[PDB]
């Protein structure tokens, strides 16, 4: 401590870390309480937090989600009534390029071996990265050739997932699959073989999923509009309405007290477009009380809707 | 008695008109034995009383059908005797006008009555009208019967229907009952204070009937309480009616509630209200109310949505 | 037809028939319409129906449920203004006795072979008669000896059923069983052998019935007092009460929304004497809505009671 | 400024009483530099304002605790200077009575107020009472404070509570505020038309409070609608309350219904009503009603039994 004014001991630098963040660093010395430590991106100040505290000895600032944005010129400016010292560190063309391709190695190294997983769309080829795409151009090889990209087989990425998909796989689609993660200078590969065993077993649950999923879409279904209990004064009239759906249009059927129920002039059921069932009583008498159910069903499934008309005599 | 000399007819078949215009066939028989038969005959065909000088036959609600020849025959093993009461043509034309005499000669004083439709004159015959001549005259003049002024007679009662009465319908109406060459009649003067009240009322019942027939009523379709589990959708409806067609509004807890996109109310062609919550939350539970009204009156239909959480 | 006055052609007599009724009869001749046919028991007139009709030729009157009551002196009296004829037929001591023992033969002849049937009380020995006991004294033989009557083995009759019962049968009770129907002069027998096969199989369903019937008596049981749905304004308090029973006293358990429910200060359950469960909410809040169940159970059985507190906010 | 001559105190620590009885510690400093420190001290211990000739320290809700010795020290590298404001013993006995002077000298005119419990006199001090001498005198006489006549002071407010007032409590009350050798007081005459209204009301609130506390209320236990299937048995209950204990009755559809053996009502110890249908038929469904009432008031609890057939 003098005075002559604070000063750096180590100048600005960068390293990569853990979840592939760029951490900047520098050591500083000769630091009064009342000293100022302030960072700047492109002369525009980074207004994170307090510039009225410090001790020793290292000074960091962490860049997150790092990418082309966090490029440009960074500087840490130490000051206080005694003096000022700048340490400037510059991240642009051919400085930055060195950095990007430097993150990716670390990204690329965290790339869980290629694994096989099927979905209702096809079979799918994914590897995990810890963690994340950027300027890490990406490529795939089926048996030593590029892959012609289509609507049946696509590539893509998702958060920390790198995937190849394969809608409507078939035997022609078995073979050797490889990943080319390209940082800028180097390349990196990871592989897997979609064949026999594994495959027969993926195309297995694939089929499963699709059949079940086609099914869980057009199964008949009561959408809503009945209550669970209605309670009505004897003699009054009653209108319930209930929307259904299915594809094919469904067959509705009514049930009072667990046996079938006939439409009729006094207890009239309608059905329409295969969209709307219409329960209706032109004067609820005690004998019209009990427990009703509506039951839609088509080829992919059934489903019922259960209500209770209880009645009181005024 | 004594064999022989067959049971005699001391007096032959004569009649009379007794009580509520019942005809009585009378006769006085003698020398009867408990082994004697008493049969009655209308136009050669057996009429049975109970089980066969006090023999009688009662004719109820006398008419043109009860006409024909009557005989009451008396016979056993000792002797047979016949009497006849012949009733066709002239001898019957005098029976009708005599059963009528008794009729006309007994009907309450004309009375006035207002109906929802008009003004009514009427008399009660403690008897029957079958083919009795009707005379309704207005001010000493035959009444022009139209689609406004009808006369008639319905079960025990005669009348004159004066639909939509003006004061022009005011005056001395007559009701002549005509039985042969005889005329017993009943008059009554529609004027002044009598009418002041009659017409007075008649209007009340009219205006009032107009209303109890167009005041917007709520027809039917709503429950009194629905219970639904949180999250499902509810679909009540309810037909209304009025003339002029009513205007509807709703309320959720005594406070007027307007339609949204979530709890939707509609109302089409003025005869149906659709109430439609769309994913009933607890918030949507409550005491709802549907009020229709028009110029003639109003009405509210209430229900309560309750909800449990599953 | 004269006249000299009606008269009998055959005098009063009796025969037995079908469902062992005594029918009386007689032929009559010379009958005007207006004639009188009237029957009398002990000079006291039988006032059945019309005495002002007749033709030819037979005249009957049927005694039903026949027994010691319908004894005494019967007479048919024809009259009308011409004359009178009586035919008298007398049914007392040694006339009647002849009749009683005469019905029974016909009763006894209709006696469906002895059959084996077990109940929850024991095994039971019954034969059917078409149809009915009276002065037909009845007796039983187990292996050629009278049967000592007790509280474990009783005799009896029921409408048209003649039975021997056998509470708590055991092997000592197998053997030859025979029926002695005794009219007055003769005797009649019908038999069956409670042994091996049949028996092992009766004592079978016997055991069944008793176990199941002991059970269907002390199984726990909700007797009543809950509704199926209650609907209450938010904030209000709620008292439900529900009586149960079992022997042994039962264990009650509550369930809200299909999992267990804890008594507590705000949702307090009691139970008492093993007779009365006590559901209670000191301010029903929406979160107290849902579907509850009460479930009593002891060693012989379970049983639940299901209700729903739905709530509306004023 | 200019090295050296350390930042000087032109005027030493003096005080004043400003605003809502806040005390101000004043001083006039000179020759300060932006590199100068300004620390405040109460009894040798650091008090921190914000972040260290206009220096000030605010004392909120002044009391006996804010007592002790004060110092405000000025120092940098050029020179250090101290001032002291000593506050213990006599010098502090004059601060209390001066903060009090400002207090007493500003309170609204006595006002009168009726509570459900009695009659209230009160004044609002736009300030604070900590240890301020209270003088309530009734007719120029010290008031005998008992279990009926309390004095006191609650947050910003002074008062005199006259429970169950008679006219004997009528007269010229005094409220002397005593700050040292000074006395500012407030009088007010409880008599005549002022009292006529005050007491007037006080009773209303009393009688009325008696009632809203014993009128038979229905406590809780009944549903608003029960639904049960035909034939099962129903067991509602409901605790009530009142003083004198209420009498209960029931109704089934606006018509008073009496207990039977089938649909049984009981009511024991006057705090619980048991309603108990025993095999609910359709006939037993309906709109039931439980009415309790006593001399102070009444209440009804409604519910509806509805039934379906299974």
């Amino acid at each position: 401590d003098p005075f002559t004014g604070p000063h750096f001991v180590e100048y600005l630098s960068w390293e990569v870390t853990g979840e592939c963040n760029v951490l900047l660093k520098c050591k500083v010395a000769n630091i009064k309480k009342e000293t100022h430590i302030v960072w700047y991106k492109d002369e525009r100040e980074i207004s994170v937090d307090e510039k009225h505290d410090f001790k020793d000895g290292i000074c960091t600032l962490l860049i997150t989600e790092f990418s082309k944005k966090d490029a440009g010129i960074y500087e840490v400016i130490l000051k206080d009534d005694r003096g000022k010292d700048k340490s400037r560190l510059k991240l642009v063309d051919e400085a930055f390029k060195e950095l990007m391709m430097e993150v990716c190695k670390k990204i690329a190294l965290s790339a869980t071996d290629l694994k096989i997983q099927s979905t209702a769309e096809g079979i799918q080829l994914y590897s995990f990265v810890t963690y994340y795409v950027e300027d890490l151009k990406v490529n795939w090889s089926h048996n030593g050739s590029a892959i012609r990209y289509s609507d049946r087989v696509k590539t893509g990425v998702t958060g920390e997932q790198i995937w190849l998909q394969i809608n409507e796989p078939t035997p022609n689609d078995k073979g050797k699959y490889v990943m080319e993660l390209f940082d800028g200078k180097t390349g990196h590969q990871k592989t897997v073989d979609l064949s026999g065993q594994a495959y027969d077993e993926a195309y297995a649950e694939f089929q499963r999923l699709k059949q079940a999923a086609i099914a869980e879409k057009n199964r008949a279904r009561v959408l809503g509009g009945l209550p669970d209990v209605v309670t009505i004064q004897e003699g009054k009239a009653l209108n319930l309405t209930c929307n259904v759906w299915g594809d094919p249009p469904p067959e509705v059927s009514w049930l009072k007290n667990e046996k079938a129920l006939a439409s009729d002039d006094h207890c009239n059921l309608k059905f329409e477009a295969g969209r709307t069932a219409y329960f209706t009583i032109n004067g609820v008498s005690t004998a019209d009380s009990g427990k009703y159910g509506l039951v839609v069903k088509n080829k992919y499934g059934s489903e019922t809707s259960d209500f209770t008309v209880s009645v009181f005599i005024p």
